[PDB]
C-alpha cells in the first residue's frame, strides 16, 4: 500500500550533485570576476590617496585630492553595492534555475513509478526498505 | 491504510497571508515580542490546520516544505485552512 | 504504520547530556585565547593574523559539524530500533507535521530511551 504511493528523494544530494555537474557556481566566479577585481583595485588605489590625504598641509592641493577622494568613495560606494545586489540576484536565480529542473525531473520520475507523494529525506527519520528512494533515477531523468 | 489520510498544507504562505491580515509587523510600534507574536500566529494556524484536518478525515498533514512533489491525489489544504484561521 | 519523531528536541536533549558543547568550547578556547590576546597584541600596534584566525573558523565549524552528524547518526539508530519494534515502516521529523491523529504516534520518548 504504502510502499506503492509514498517515496522519499534527498533533495539536498540532487542538488549538489546537479550544481557540480553544470558547474554553476564556477559559472558565477567567472561572471563576477572582472568587476570583482577592478573594484579591488579601486579599493587598493582608493586607500593610497588616503594615505597621502592624511598627512598633507592644508591647501590648494590638498583640497583638490579631498573632493577627488570623496568622489571616488561614492563612485566605489555605488558600484560594489550594484556588484553586491546582482551577485546575490543571479546566484539566486541559477539556484532556482536548478530546483526546477531537478523537480521537473521528481515528478516525471514520479508519474512513471505512479507515485503520489514524494517526501524529502531531510524529513524523514526512517523508512522501511520497501518504500523507494527514488533519488538516483530522478538523477538520471534530470534534463 | 494511510492513502488519502494525508494532506499538504503551506505554512510558509499561510503564515505570511495571516500575518499581513493581523498587521503583527506594524504592531511594533525585540526578540521577546518578535518571537512570541510569531508563535501566537503559528498556534492560530494550527488550530485551523486541526479543524479541517478532522473535517476531511486526514490523519496526517505535511508541510508542503518536505514535500518533493505530489499528485492531484494529494490535497494540498491550505485554501481551506485559510479561511478557517481566526 | 506512519509515526513521527521530535528530531530536534531529541538532538537537544542528547547533546546536552553528552555535553557535546562543552567538549567542543574545550577543545578551541586554548587556541581561541591564543588568538584574542595575539589581537590586542596587533590592535595596539597581520598577515598572520587573518590567515590564523580563518583557519581557527573553518576547523570548529567543520568540527561542529562532525559532532552534529555523530549526534544525528546515534538517534537515526534509536528511531530505527523503535521504528522495526513497534512495526512501524516510516518516520517523519515533526517539524515537518502539521497535524497528525492518534493513530499516527509521536515516538520521541521511546526513542530516546534507546539512544546509544
Amino acid at each position: 500500500g504504502m510502499a506503492d504511493k509514498i517515496a522519499i528523494v534527498n533533495m539536498g544530494s540532487l542538488f549538489q550533485q546537479v550544481a557540480q555537474k553544470t558547474g554553476v557556481s564556477n559559472t558565477l566566479e567567472n561572471e563576477f570576476k572582472g568587476r570583482a577585481s577592478e573594484l579591488q583595485r579601486m579599493e587598493t588605489d582608493l586607500q593610497a590617496k588616503m594615505k597621502k590625504l592624511q598627512s598633507m598641509k592644508a591647501g590648494s592641493d590638498r583640497t583638490k585630492l579631498e573632493k577627488d577622494v570623496m568622489a571616488q568613495r561614492q563612485t566605489f560606494a555605488q558600484k560594489a553595492q550594484a556588484f553586491e545586489q546582482d551577485r546575490a540576484r543571479r546566484s539566486n536565480e541559477e539556484r532556482g534555475k536548478l530546483v526546477t529542473r531537478i523537480q521537473t525531473a521528481v515528478k516525471s520520475v514520479a508519474n512513471s513509478q505512479d507515485i503520489d507523494l514524494v517526501v524529502d529525506a531531510n524529513a524523514v527519520a526512517y523508512n522501511s526498505s520497501d518504500v523507494k528512494d527514488i533519488t538516483a533515477d530522478v538523477l538520471k531523468q534530470v534534463k
